[PDB]
């Protein structure tokens, strides 16, 4: 019985962020909760300022990574406020049933809705909006984001012993076509409505405009670096609703690797770049080993360097010579 | 001696339907013959009417399934009849030698050729046509199909236990190219040499223009809806002789899935959405736990719901509130 | 202490050859010295005479394929002679730190520098240039190569058990992305900062007008074919700096395949076709079995036989009419 198990409510927060939570489940199962609401906005995506009309779960692109674990139940309330103007629900990749909710979380502005479900594989999932007949286009706007249901008894290596992060960041790729006029600048649109065949035709080119990590060209830079020490053990959540992506740690490694996300399977070892589906959450688990600035990149280096798939991480601490070191510093 | 080895003949069925076999080989090795007729035929591949010239196996696109187990002799006979108007032949992946048949094969129109090749690998493989300096225009006007070749024992999860389908499915992928004007309208052509220019250029581009499952938009859906009840364990077959596809069941999962699909290897488990190389077969197990309606699609989601990769499930049977549950109904 | 360590020096070779080693490690770690020199030339890249500004690791495209073992140290001196005109660096997946040695080995022409580093992965790798700001533009030139890190004890297969190849290839596949008028016709450049905001465009098309093995259409063909005898082991190491690709040998498979590279993990079994992420290095082990002609592609088969992926094997020996046979040959 349901109404028996204990509740836990959790606040989410803005990727690349993760809300607290255990690796191993410190509790039986749960009903955990979950609100979301939804936020049609103005986005600046590129260094140039185009701006696009947004469509978020919570504000942001992506949507916040939700984390549970195995056999506990996912209760999200959505909200859709009145402030909107179309229709949105959820599909989650990690639930059984209903188009994975889609079919029960139809949302006019101004209304809201809740879903209850059994969360039975553990992963790394994308969820997004799904409204019939314009599925695409809600994805693409950023509509999307990731939710990690863990082991009961956390992440395990090939040898099934216990691989232990101290950090976790959320990057969630985003993929934008933004449409053209023959010439190739941007066009900008008074409603959606008026958008939508421009935006029908510019995703049939496949060819996206952008492709941004945290939902903007150098999101994940500067002071919004990510951060780290050598020897931390950090858990990096890569998703991508709907094109693949292949990420590569400039000057890392995948120490282990879920590319398609999944736990039950052994982790892939050393890897350099991984590939993770359109549709698919993965996960990479690194030990830093030296200090410095690594980039986190789309190792299709256009996509990386050209339209916007790359970022930072800053790492501290001392440089081991052992590993790496300049023998003759560049000279005539 | 091969003349000593029983001979079976099989008679093959349209996609995405299979011929009827035994997952477990309840003979010894056989010679196992098949018969596919091609066929060059119009076929209206999306609801605007869009009619191109298609080259087929057995008058469908994908070509039919063709089941063997492991080490037996695989025995085609391809006619190609006098009605077509082009040079074929056929490549199995699955074969060892010979462009993997297509050097033996080679038949003009009112000619046939009887190929005979030992199916030495467990899997599920691509065979497509490929005639010298011609091959990519072939393939992508849908002449291409798979063979499985299951191991004598049936398939095995990655523990090494049975797992045993209930009903197989045959998706078959195709990416078509066709020729646009300028202004980015379709051209039509009234002959395949003076076709075959602006075919290159199409395919050059590497931007298909439809993407269809069983040779067409919509092709399963309503009346061609694929069926399954809660509680049976379906196997899906996929493949695409061309291009990566991402397949993905929306709301449900592959629970086993052999994503370049050779039997040999574990499955992964637990899977939202697999990546299918380009030239491969993949294979997915799914045991159905809710009744309704599922999407099956390619989920780079402009491909399943502009181009027209996608199809559905129809699942009669039982709803599981334990699974998923609508809580609170969408309201204001 | 690295100085108390043997040095041994290695004299590369032209792809798609590999220098002289041991598959098992003969000797206790070495540091293994490398020398490249850049060379920044015009090449000729397919039969229609397209002339394009190379860059180049030791003026081939692409670069050689470096070779050594587990816990080796690798001490590269790269030299950039004043013939060049660009600056130019080094980045090693198989390394760890600073950006994988890239913000270490910045030289202006007529500059040198040595970088050491512990080769502590076994795999094979990706190395290219990655100058700050220009990245993309270097390596779709074909600054780009491959180092293998061999386990100490060589490879093993899904079981544990030795593989010992006989003859070992290293294919780099190169998409290279040529400026095209808006005719279509490839535009020709006087000065690299004359050029680069063409290349720019022409790169965020995402779409490349040639895809090749070893730097040209054609150039694994003939004279130039890969070689082997019916029974002969065979390692074939593809990279891809940038993008996807999708080997096949076509009348083969791939026995043993590391599709992403790393020789920690188990191989994949019995592939048909395998996916090569964009900034991997790969490799597959396949036993010949028949004589003949074989195709090695990538299987986007526009990519191999209408933009240059395609390359041929000549294998001698005895055929073996138990796998293949015609029993038919094509006639009326
Ligand atoms: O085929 N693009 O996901
Ligand atoms: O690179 N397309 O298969
Ligand atoms: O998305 N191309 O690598
Ligand atoms: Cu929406
Ligand atoms: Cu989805
Ligand atoms: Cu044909
Ligand atoms: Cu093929
Ligand atoms: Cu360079
Ligand atoms: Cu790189």
């Amino acid at each position: 019985d349901i109404s028996t198990l204990p509740r836990v409510k959790v606040d989410l927060v803005k990727p690349p962020f993760v809300h607290a939570h255990d690796q191993v489940a410190k509790t039986g199962p749960r009903v955990v909760e979950f609100t979301m609401t939804i936020e049609e906005k103005k986005l600046v995506i590129d260094r140039e300022g185009t701006e696009i009309h947004a469509m978020t779960f919570n504000g942001s692109v992506p949507g916040p990574l939700m984390v549970v674990h195995e056999n506990d139940y996912v209760e999200l309330r959505l909200i859709n406020p009145d402030t909107n103007t179309l229709l949105h629900n959820i599909d989650f990749h990690a639930a059984t049933g209903a188009l994975g909710g889609g079919a029960l979380t139809q949302v006019n502005p101004g209304e809201e809705t809740t879903l209850r479900f059994k969360a039975t594989k553990p992963g790394v999932f994308v969820y997004h909006c799904a409204p019939e007949g314009m599925v695409p286009w809600h994805v693409t706007s950023g509509m999307n984001g990731a939710i990690m249901v863990l082991p009961r008894d956390g992440l395990k290596d090939e040898k099934g012993q216990p691989l232990t992060y101290d950090k976790i960041y959320y990057v969630g790729e985003q993929d934008f076509y933004v449409p053209k006029d023959e010439a190739g600048n941007y066009k900008k649109y008074e409603t959606p409505g008026e958008a939508y065949e421009d935006a029908v035709k510019a995703m049939r080119t496949l060819t996206p405009t952008h492709i941004v990590f945290n939902g903007a060209v150098g999101a994940l830079t500067g002071d919004h670096a990510l951060t780290a020490a050598v020897g931390e053990r950090v858990l990096v959540v890569h998703s991508q609703a709907n094109r693949d992506t292949r990420p590569h740690l400039i000057g890392g490694h995948g120490d282990y690797v879920w590319a398609t996300g999944k736990f039950r399977n052994p982790p892939d070892l050393d890897q350099e770049t991984w590939l993770i589906p359109g549709g698919t959450a993965g996960a990479a688990f690194y030990t830093f080993r030296q200090p410095g600035v690594y980039a986190y990149v789309n190792h299709n280096l256009i996509e990386a360097f050209e339209l916007g798939a790359a970022g930072h991480f800053k790492v501290t601490g001392e440089w081991n010579d052992d590993l790496m070191t300049s023998v003759v510093k560049p000279a005539s």
